[PDB]
């Protein structure tokens, strides 16, 4: 890999020093700015090899993760925070005989899969959804969809673990380049992509991801976080079976969702959400404010995330 203490030059002038390799479509290191540098509050993602998939993810961060754009959006929407990892820059570095691409990103805490089976308090499941909706509205406005929401790609902040961040934009897609929404085409060859437990129906058919697909995956997530299981989990080996089960579930809403819930818990809000989500056309803009009203109907403001 790359040795500790290596100095990297971003394309905005800045210099960064590598830290410990904290695991790994690219390698992840802790990062320190040389200027006004204690504990690492930055992270570096470095390309695995020549001509890799970093480009996709790199493009997204450069295009939409800039702090300027975010701070402006937060003011316009009156939001407390927006769960996108801050992007500090990217550049080129030479290891051995060739150049490599690296990203510099805000440091984050632990992911949700590690925290909790995977069952959280209902209050928490709903808040996670509401937070994810804000992130989705913003990225969707910027012509991009995530495509892989799951517990593993939601991370708490390092400095503030009260706040949560959607991570891992590798499988992200530009659905609306330059205001031109993609056409609908089913492709069996480019089919069943993403995490099978939560991938959208459009993904099962090889249709290019559009905004609704993100909303659908979130609904699946929230159901799994609340119930601890999904109907299709028994037969993940057959992706087609999974598509069938997802179709069935949505075809028979809301009882299908309601029946799934374990005694003593309710999936009422989640069932409505999937109802609202499954109503959408391929090119339709989700009603983010209605979806958020669904997950927090009373209108009491959100409290701190609870992982007790
Ligand atoms: N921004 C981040 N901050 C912290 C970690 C991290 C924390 C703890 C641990 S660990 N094993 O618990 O020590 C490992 C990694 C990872 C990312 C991150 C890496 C990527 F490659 C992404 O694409 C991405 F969106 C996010």
């Amino acid at each position: 890999p790359f040795p500790e203490g290596k100095v990297l030059d971003d394309m905005e002038g800045n210099q960064w020093v590598l830290g410990k390799k904290i695991g790994s479509f690219g390698l992840i290191y802790l990062a320190f700015p040389t200027n006004k540098p204690k504990d690492a509050r930055h992270v570096v993602k470095v390309e695995y090899q020549e001509n890799g998939p970093l480009f996709s993810e790199l493009k997204f961060y450069q295009r939409v993760a800039k702090k300027d754009c975010i701070k402006k959006w937060i003011e316009r929407k009156q939001l407390d925070y927006l769960g996108i990892p801050l992007f500090y820059g990217s550049g080129l570095t030479e290891f051995k005989g060739r150049s490599y691409r690296f990203m510099v990103m805000e440091r984050l805490g632990i992911d949700l899969q590690k925290i909790s089976n995977g069952t959280f308090k209902k209050s928490t499941v709903l808040q996670l959804g509401i937070r994810m909706l804000d992130v989705l509205e913003y990225i969707h406005e910027n012509e991009y969809v995530h495509g892989d929401i799951k517990a593993a790609n939601l991370l708490l902040g390092y400095k503030n673990p009260d706040q949560v961040y959607l991570a891992d934009y590798g499988l992200s897609y530009r659905y609306c380049p330059n205001g031109n929404h993609k056409q609908y085409q089913e492709n069996p060859r480019k089919g069943h992509n993403g995490t099978i437990e939560f991938t959208s129906l459009d993904a099962h058919k090889g249709v290019a991801l559009s905004r609704r697909s993100d909303v659908e995956i979130l609904g699946y997530c929230m159901l799994r976080w609340l119930c601890g299981k999904l109907p299709w989990e028994q037969n993940l080996k057959d992706p087609v079976a999974v598509q069938t089960a997802k179709t069935n579930l949505l075809d028979e809403l809301p009882q299908s969702v309601l029946k799934w819930a374990p005694s003593g818990s309710s999936c009422c809000e989640i069932a409505q959400f999937l109802v609202c989500a499954h109503s959408l056309a391929y090119d339709e803009k989700p009603n983010y404010q209605a979806l958020k009203k669904i997950l927090n109907p009373h209108g009491i403001p959100l409290g701190p995330l609870d992982f007790s």
